[PDB]
């Protein structure tokens, strides 16, 4: 069955790709090559999204409210759903099997991407999970991470689209989410077709 | 008095600066050189934040929910507060005088930055402004724009910090905001001291 930990290679924090060109070419794509992302590309993508960029401080590529670091990245692959661990550049298995449909919700195109990243805010890290103000903070934090992903994909020539739509009942189950974890956004990612 | 329109130079969409290095060096800074940003730097910053990257389609560097393009960027300078117009790469005067304190709220350090960008979601472009779900969309959209700014600043060697705090009463007045416009975030920006 699925590996309980996928060890990804060290991210290449010096990878080619101009920011300004990444901004110019930043766009949503809803069609994907079928092939899996290389582990190099998946590693670099995850570090860009919300990796540790200052080791001694444990701080991240993505800012967060009060440095609470509330956004977790779940990685939904055909063989299983994993949770990104930035401290080890590794993925820890959450649930076996293919849960892309849960990410897709009503949009079938999403199942065509070889991987989806799901941005889930752990609202308890921010305050009262039932507070609208706390939710708005988590939402802001998710958008921050989303644009790291979109820009990385543009620089790296990967297809992606930021999405808010998903089947929350099936996704809660698939990602084994607590009631205080709120899925905010997701990103199907693949090579261009 | 203040120019009613500041015409900024065409943004240099091919400006030096690796994305991966921008990610590595991305961090919050709460101290600033006193000198004003060059108009070149302010132009490039605003285009990165939420410029038009596909002219024929009118689409932007920052994605938005349904392409509703809800995030407006107000630019708070010593001489006046302006609204960024992406279609003309220009700034249109909203209110004369220095309104940095309104952005600062309880944090006096903010008045030390020569410019602050205020990210205001026009919630009516998204739906019912009173809906929590609509607000969460606007918040996500603001975070997207925020991280464009943070990454640009890292690439360009500008100091910035994403903030949610501000004096909303004084800011509403200063930016002449409608009830359906919700300030979400702000970014003091300057050169490093
Ligand atoms: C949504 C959001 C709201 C924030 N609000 C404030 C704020 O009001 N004032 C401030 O000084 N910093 C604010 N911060 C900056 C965080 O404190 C900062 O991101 C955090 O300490 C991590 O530091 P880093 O950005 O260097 O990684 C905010 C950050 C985010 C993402
Ligand atoms: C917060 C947010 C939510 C979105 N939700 C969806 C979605 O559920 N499904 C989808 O196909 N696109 C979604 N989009 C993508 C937008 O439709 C897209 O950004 C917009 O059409 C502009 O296109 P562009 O990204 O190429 O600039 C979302 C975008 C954002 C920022």
């Amino acid at each position: 069955g699925a590996e309980r930990t996928i060890q990804l290679p060290k991210p290449d924090m010096n990878r080619a790709g101009l920011l300004m060109k990444a901004l110019s070419e930043r766009h949503s794509t809803r069609e994907y090559a079928s092939k899996a992302l290389s582990n190099t590309d998946l590693s670099d993508l995850l570090w860009a999204a919300n990796g540790i960029n200052r080791s001694s401080e444990g701080k991240r590529t993505a800012p967060s409210a009060m440095n609470r670091q509330d956004i977790d990245i779940y990685v939904v692959l055909p063989q299983g759903t994993y949770l990104y661990d930035a401290k080890g550049h590794k993925l820890n298995l959450i649930s076996e099997g293919d849960h892309r449909s849960a990410v897709a919700g009503g949009q079938a195109f999403v199942n065509n991407a070889p991987v989806s990243l799901v941005l889930v805010s752990d609202l308890s890290k921010l305050g009262d999970a039932k507070s609208n103000h706390v939710q708005l903070m988590g939402a802001m934090d998710a958008g921050i991470v989303s644009q790291n992903i979109s820009l990385f994909c543009s620089a790296a020539r990967l297809a992606t689209v930021p999405r808010a739509s998903m089947d929350l009942v099936r996704l809660k189950a698939a990602l084994k989410l607590k009631d205080t974890q709120m899925p905010m956004m997701n990103h199907p990612v693949g090579y261009f077709k």
